[PDB]
């Protein structure tokens, strides 16, 4: 269709106004004090948030071109959101920050491409600085204590998230499922974990999770691409019997077989979930054999002239429960027997004394470690289902946050982890004159989060910021009492991890537009 | 429909706004230092690219006038694409300085054919005088330093290409697939090539490449016209069983039997793309032949009373993978056997002897030539599905770029070689003023690479000009680091070939705009 | 519908703004120097071209009126085309001509009639001098000079056309084909052409040349009208099978039956054309036999109570190809054994003996002449798909010009023809003043060709056809070279079919315009 | 007061239409088959004439650029007027013809300076020509 085309400066306050409306409805929910969001529905009363993510879904404009600014900064967003789950508000404001300043230098005459160097070449340092300042969070003392904090400072949830990681080790697998009744449980399965989420959403029963969970399902291991539904027709209606969901593991799930499986597990017509092959080439042959022997299935390759439609629930494998992410799949306790799993391990452990190159050892050892680690399991105590469903959903965020902690260590929060790498970096220098500006535009966009927690507070936002820029250290600002003190000691920490993802992602999708020079669109007809 | 008329000037401005829309857009994201362009989609994130080519595809007017001038110079990017898969946003720069300069020269009262006529007598001499400053890639030394310099200096991908070349010879055909993991794998398969693309666009299933990519396919070797869809009928789920794609390589595919595939194949109902057979007459059944043999299927020709409704899963061919362009197929690795492929090679081989004509001589060497040549086959390393998917794109531009080397050369980059050329036509005269002021319109425009370039950087276009032509040889700007120095020593240079081909095309249809009396287009209505 | 009613000047105005509209697109592309016209598609690039009659076909306006103009000149170009073949362009700046001044005088209160009158009385004057300028071109020789001339100086196509010629005579039928391959060939074969083409489009296969070709088909020899479809579904399917198109020869396909054949046969179901049998009356039954006996069919007649359900692919005829035209039937190399064809030779030939009429005499003769002439077959060398198809085309057009050459001579062009021959004219009269100013108007209208030709140079008009009229003979305006000369002498010719065809056309619509004195349409609702 | 200001090309199109709206009313009468141009009065018939200096005195365009430029190119027929008494209709046939097509020069992207000092140096050495032509009386 026509478009609208537009340049330079005409395109820049478009793609400004888009991202300050995005920007400042997202930003009044950050932290402590973060105040309410209400976001109409077409049915029944609104939603009220203090979530980010939420707001910045709904957000959309009527201008061809503010919208295009809003959807790119929500990049920032989901890509912080993705890579932590978690500081997606953080990376907004900061996204903006830039942003903003930025655009007033290009518009001031000095050089984009410059302008993006400098703010790059802060980022770097900041974050080598970030790693600096970081706090380990390696043994079980520690990561009860993030655990602790995380979950609102209950100890229990502490104690188990370290004794669950204390089993599987801290890069294990860890899941949680309701209790049978008061008192928690925590036992290790046979389960495995690999990178590779859902073929498509919708097949996502739970958006609350935006995951999917399938119980006691079948699942089906062929080694090949499937394009048409013919083959699985046979094998689907195996399954609409015995009332139990497909998990559909195969080398790929094209338009085809996966538009029908979309349409059918959407009319409740058999739930069916789709999910490539973990790893590639020889490996992923390999690799789905092990899924076989722990799930007790059998792997369909046309290497050995198998054919989909010649296959029986007796080939398809099985588990207790399976949950899949944006891109992670997790087989909890399979079918398979001891005996297999087993000689399985012992077999790739021998892989291993065979190996000749350590690229090969490598990826070998990391299957062991995959088929014989195992899954623990915790479940959430109870004392009524209201109580448990709540204590879960604790559970599951303080997990999640001590994982990350785990990872890269923690921070100061409240922002102040920023505000002293800011300060480290006050003699970074670029190449001219409009890099220095980039450096500054970044440094300064690190106070943002810090000026808005303030802010939400009702506060002077640089009186606090001075305040806080004058101490040093974890000496920061607790917006939740309004008192000084060491952010460390006051228990406000952030996982390092979810500080570096903000501040990369708010840069990275700045320094585009930064140097976007032209926006084309439909024209409004 | 009832019709806009415009003439002359009226049409002329309008024209002229159109290309400038266009070229503004385009012309930004030429070059190390091109900017950004944000192309809005309907659902989900803008796109944001360097991409010429990407801009271009969007583009589109509401003025119905200035609309076809942008349609019309589009024409420049996507022939040069074709042509020589690169330098489309040169030639659209070089299209606008032709037509701006070409355009306001006709206002002031100039003749427009003679306008014209000046303008290509100096791309003639212009194009001679590219191929005397051309620098040949001739021996495999040359052709890894190519490579690498299209790798982004990846030694690795030269080494490659060059080895690649080196087994099937430099006018060899050449292919990349993904890698069984870590470490490259070069091999040659039994394949051929010839010149015919698909019989329509759809087909294509991967716009990346704008081709169409098939695996493990079945193949129809039809000697005739296909417009009855009743006889492909039988054949057709003969192959919708064994879940195979079928490439139908018949004297043609017509409109009803065409359309249909073009419509089933939309719809996932098995994938069929369908090419015209190689060469015409009589020889065309002999090749169809040749790839029967390699193929190991049978020709289903009407001469011996044959019928497609009589034709068996049994007769198709078949090989591991097919791919198809505009303008041509490959089929790789071919199930036909060793046997009954080196023997047709020998038959043609005596055919050459018994060859009474030099035409027909030629012929059938290029028949063995084809057949006995094989497919090299490149297998990119890997080390995670994610770096092998990129050094695979890598490997194919590269591939791509130095096989445009090999062809005609390279000149410097930067868009020095076409200030050099043209410096050496300062005093290139035609047959009258109007004809001199078409050649100097020309020669101004073969500065305009050069020039945006540089705006792009930041820099002052005329100062770097300027400075550019004052020095000779590969003396030029390196956009990169913004410092001058030999383009060559400094590994930036073009293909011959593309820089050639923007040329062409872009005065091509500047000749035809500038020599344009009368639009005519649907009313606004 | 509610009718929109226009009178005398109202209706005046209207019409010449549309024949403006449509004569000013058109004439721009007169001539070597013609300008190009682009015209806008829906999809893709839009079309760039210097040809009439791809212009006309595009031009519609928005006013009924004028819209109305425009429409009855077209009429002009298109009559001019099926006539002659050529010269549209040159007929439609002539029809302006005299429309406008034909229009001023009415409008000044002259009587439409007797301008009318005073332009026929001019035109038939002016044909009549034509035919006395006209050169001939009886010889091979000056057969091959027109040849060159209309392949563009390619010497090799002269020389085959006037070697077919001299095989069949230059009234003898003659076809082109593709060729086998490099090298012309030559060769007559048993064929026959009548008068008589296809009952309707569609069946036009390729729209290149507007007609409808076929290869090695099957022919139906039905000596009655078709209505209904049940009497050729028995036919049609024993011709569905060996797989060959059918070619209906019947006194007539009327509406049912003639509608599912254009249906079916756009389906590609069966591929079929038909046509009227040649002449009517008894002598259309003898002659539908004389197919019968070329082709070795067996004709249908209900006279003898054949019925053509009653018919197998036994008495159809058949040849190796036929071509229809608008307006003409070729049939190309037939069965029929020589034998049976110079035994129904021998037959006429006696009839020719026992003719008591000269009509029947002639009528028989032109049987013989049919019969026993041939087909002279010129298959275009090669060296290249792409290069044969377009010699093919070059061929084609230098055969339809040197056939009207032959026919009514040649003259010179440039429009010093008509230039000379109203200066023969100047003391033309007629009955009475307006009459007088009609025969001037025409005289006048004679020179706008040239004038045209000159404008689209960039030269002036008046300059140069006032030194051609100075001069005389074939002394004229070299719009190539810019250069005066002899018009004979630097090969600037036309066949003098055309440029009568071009003035007659004009004259007749511009007459029925200017002689207009009401205009009805619909409504613009 | 308040000033419209108009820069090069803006500026030179409506000069150009001033200058063409008064050269085509005055040029219309110049020599023996020059047409007659009708000058209306507030009182009684209007003033029909074939002379140049009576058509130009009444020339005034609405818009106020248009109307610089036609004086500006009124002072020629003046000044020729008041130096020889006569040819102030050609004079201005003579300011048309180079205003046109040097702005249309000019508009090509030409240099001004470069242009008016070629016209300057053909006039310099026409007027030379000129002498060299004239019979003395
Ligand atoms: N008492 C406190 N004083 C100051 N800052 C605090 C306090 N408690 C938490 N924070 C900080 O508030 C920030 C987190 O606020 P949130 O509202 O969860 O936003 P976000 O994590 O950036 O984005 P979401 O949660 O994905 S929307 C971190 O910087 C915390 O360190
Ligand atoms: N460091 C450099 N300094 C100067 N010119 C460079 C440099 N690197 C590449 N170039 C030139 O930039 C041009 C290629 O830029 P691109 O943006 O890829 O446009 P294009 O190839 O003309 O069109 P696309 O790529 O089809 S859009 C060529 O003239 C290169 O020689
Ligand atoms: N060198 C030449 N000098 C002058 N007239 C020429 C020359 N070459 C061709 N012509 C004339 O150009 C005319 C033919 O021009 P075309 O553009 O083909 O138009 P047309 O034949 O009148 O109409 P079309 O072709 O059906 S659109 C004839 O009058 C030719 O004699
Ligand atoms: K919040
Ligand atoms: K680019
Ligand atoms: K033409
Ligand atoms: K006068
Ligand atoms: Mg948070
Ligand atoms: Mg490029
Ligand atoms: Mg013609
Ligand atoms: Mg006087």
């Amino acid at each position: 269709a026509a478009k609208d085309v537009k340049f330079g400066n005409d395109a820049g306050v478009k793609m400004l106004r888009g991202v300050n409306v995005l920007a400042d409805a997202v930003k009044v929910t950050l932290g402590p004090k973060g105040r309410n969001v209400v976001l109409d529905k077409s049915f029944g009363a609104p939603t009220i948030t203090k979530d980010g993510v939420s707001v910045a879904r709904e957000i959309e404009l009527e201008d061809k071109f503010e919208n295009m600014g809003a959807q790119m900064v929500k990049e920032v967003a989901s890509k912080a959101n993705d890579a932590a789950g978690d500081g997606t508000t953080t990376a907004t404001v900061l996204a903006q920050a830039i942003i903003t300043e930025g655009l007033k230098a290009v518009a001031a005459g000095m050089n984009p491409m410059d302008l993006k160097r400098g703010i790059d070449k802060a980022v770097t340092v900041a974050v080598e600085e970030l790693k600096a300042l970081s706090v380990p969070c390696s043994d079980s003392k520690a990561i009860a204590q993030v655990g602790t904090i995380s979950a609102n400072s209950d100890e229990t949830v502490g104690k188990l998230i370290a004794e669950a990681m204390d089993k599987v080790g801290k890069e294990g697998v860890i899941t949680v499922e309701d209790g049978t009744g008061l008192q928690d449980e925590l036992d290790v399965v046979e389960g495995m974990q690999f990178d590779r989420g859902y073929l498509s959403p919708y097949f996502i029963n739970k958006p609350e999770t935006g995951a999917v969970e399938l119980e006691s399902p079948f699942i089906l291991l062929a080694d090949k691409k499937i394009s048409n539904i013919r083959e699985m027709l046979p094998v689907l209606e195996a399954v609409a019997k015995a009332g139990k969901p497909l998990l559909i593991i195969a080398e790929d799930v094209e338009g085809e077989a996966l538009a029908t499986l979309v349409v059918n597990t959407m009319r409740g017509i058999v739930k069916v979930a789709a999910v490539k092959a973990p790893g590639f080439g020889d490996r992923r042959k390999a690799m789905l054999q092990d899924i076989a022997t722990l799930t007790g299935g059998t792997v369909i390759s046309e290497e050995i002239g198998m054919e989909l439609e010649k296959a029986t629930l007796e080939d398809l494998g099985q588990a207790k429960r399976v949950v899949i992410n944006k891109d992670t799949t997790t087989i909890i306790d399979g079918v398979g027997e001891e005996a297999a799993i087993q000689g399985r391990v012992a077999q790739i452990r021998q892989q291993i004394e065979e190996a000749t190159s350590d690229y090969d050892r490598e990826k070998l050892q990391e299957r062991v470690a995959k088929l014989a680690g195992g899954v623990a399991v915790i479940k959430v105590g109870a004392a009524t289902e209201v109580e448990m469903k709540e204590k879960k959903a604790r559970v599951e965020d303080a997990l999640h946050a001590t994982r990350a902690a785990v990872e890269e260590g923690v921070v100061a929060g409240g922002g102040v982890a920023l505000i002293r790498v800011a300060s480290k970096l006050a003699d970074l220098r670029g190449q001219n004159a409009d890099q220095n500006v980039g450096i500054k535009v970044a440094l300064r966009a690190m106070e943002a989060p810090l000026r808005q927690i303030v802010l939400n507070c009702g506060e002077e936002p640089s009186v606090v910021a001075n305040t806080v820029k004058g101490g040093d250290g974890n000496y920061g600002y607790n917006a939740a009492t309004e008192e000084y003190g060491n952010m460390i000691d006051m228990g406000i920490l952030d996982p390092t991890k979810v500080t570096r993802s903000a501040l990369q992602y708010a840069a990275s999708v700045a320094g585009l537009m930064i140097t976007t020079e032209c926006m084309v669109t439909d024209l409004p007809k």
